[PDB]
């Protein structure tokens, strides 16, 4: 009927679910959409009707670093903006309440809301979740330390007082990571202690766009028996000493075809004379290029990672910053990738790294199980048929 979607105002929270939303309205539902200004026109490509409150948050827009770099420092703001946002929405619904609430994870008035409405809630969860086990594991020494200082106790305190205060007497943590329903899209390869998430929770939907492979005509030469993939996403690629590096492991080396990016209009140019078996860009159709390359050397954030899963390629992981570490590590055990630091990265052990993954069957024979499982997470119509199923009678 009336679905409700809910998020902020960043990328990362809003790119991964448009399809899900275009797809609910295609269907034939009534979909809306809060979300600040900035992002109004973002989600009304989808024909989700925006819906526009304001937020506290940095901007999209906004340097990574304006969202804190302490725990506290990272969870406050959301709190802080849930409390004035909240009214706002409460306004914008009392003359039309939704079906269904679907809402990002970052959403705390979609949690209040939802109860509030007395309908069911769908989250929506860009990133790995908790699994059984991860309050004692993983929450409680995390939290140890800063609850017990003045400034912990103080924001837990105030975060209860604010749940009570709409009728929610749920613990802060269990309402704010413990969704009763989500919909995950990361593929659950890339889910920390996957067999211990409770499914009946928590279903894995993965990527929800394109594949394969989005998009942009390339071909591979004739004559290319392999060709690798260098192509850091579109955010932590200005790395002096290391593209430079790609083209030393395989410049020149018989048999490979080398497609390397970079950033600018302009400029190839700090240096580098380059062999003939070499291809610098500003940018690629990476999905596309993916769609036929035989190894892949990411630094593994959550996009190219998947996208490394979701066409089969082998992976050098070079790990360079938070959205990574444990991604790498994670490729890593999946027995489909190796992790390399930036950085011992030399042009001989990528190379030799390169040379080890792209002949092995096993390697492949894994990379064809995970494509299998990915496919059966479905994609997007698949999570519009979740969605469609909470939707309720
Ligand atoms: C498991 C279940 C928990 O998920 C996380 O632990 C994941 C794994 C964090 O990412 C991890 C990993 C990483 C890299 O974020 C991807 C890291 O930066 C943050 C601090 O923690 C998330 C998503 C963080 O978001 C990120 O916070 C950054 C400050 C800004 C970033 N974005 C808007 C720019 C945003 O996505 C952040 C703060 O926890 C979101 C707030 C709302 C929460 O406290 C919620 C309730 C979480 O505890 C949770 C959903 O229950
Ligand atoms: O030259 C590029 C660089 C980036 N991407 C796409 O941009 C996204 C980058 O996301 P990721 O999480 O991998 O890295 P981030 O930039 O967020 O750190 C991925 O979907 C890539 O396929 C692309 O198509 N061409």
């Amino acid at each position: 009927a009336h679905i409700a979607m809910f998020s902020i105002a960043a990328h990362g929270h809003v790119n991964p679910s448009l399809e899900v939303i275009r797809e609910l309205v295609a269907r034939g539902h009534r979909v809306t959409y809060a979300i600040p200004p900035v992002f109004a026109d973002k989600v009304a490509a989808t024909g989700a009707r925006p819906v526009l409150y304001h937020s506290t948050l940095p901007g999209p827009d906004a340097d990574p670093e304006a969202w804190g770099s302490t725990l506290l420092d990272n969870v406050e703001p959301f709190l802080n903006d849930a409390i004035q946002a909240l009214p706002q929405l409460a306004d914008a619904y009392a003359d039309d309440i939704p079906d269904l609430v679907l809402h990002d994870i970052t959403s705390y008035p979609a949690r209040v809301l939802a109860r509030r409405w007395g309908v069911p809630a769908v989250s929506l969860s860009p990133n790995l979740v908790a699994w059984k086990g991860y309050e004692e594991e993983v929450a409680e020494p995390m939290w140890r330390e800063p609850r017990q200082t003045e400034r912990g106790r103080a924001y837990y305190a105030r975060f209860e007082a604010w749940l009570k205060e709409n009728g929610i007497t749920e613990h802060p943590d269990t309402f704010a990571s413990h969704p009763p329903r989500s919909l995950v899209l990361i593929p659950k390869a890339l889910q920390p202690h996957a067999d211990r998430v409770d499914e009946d929770v928590y279903t894995f939907v993965g990527a929800c766009q394109g594949d394969r492979a989005e998009e942009g005509g390339w071909q591979r030469p004739a004559g290319a028996e392999k060709v690798v993939l260098v192509s850091l996403g579109s955010a932590f690629t200005k790395q002096p000493a290391f593209y430079r590096e790609c083209v030393r492991a395989f410049g020149n080396l018989p048999g490979w075809h080398l497609v390397l990016q970079i950033g600018r209009k302009v400029t190839p140019a700090e240096l580098g004379e380059l062999p003939d078996n070499v291809e610098v860009h500003d940018w690629v159709p990476q999905l596309a290029i993916l769609r036929q390359a035989d190894l892949f050397v990411t630094h593994a954030g959550a996009g190219g990672s998947q996208e490394g899963l979701a066409t089969a390629t082998p992976m050098i992981a070079v790990p360079q910053a938070v959205d990574q570490f444990g991604n790498a590590d994670m490729l890593q055990g999946l027995g489909v990738a190796r992790k390399l630091a930036t950085e011992e990265a030399t042009a001989d052990l990528l190379r030799e790294t390169a040379l080890a993954l792209v002949d092995d069957p096993e390697v492949a024979r894994r990379l064809r199980r995970i494509q299998a499982e990915m496919a059966q997470e479905g994609g997007t119509r698949r999570a519009a048929d979740l969605i469609e199923a909470e939707l309720p009678a």
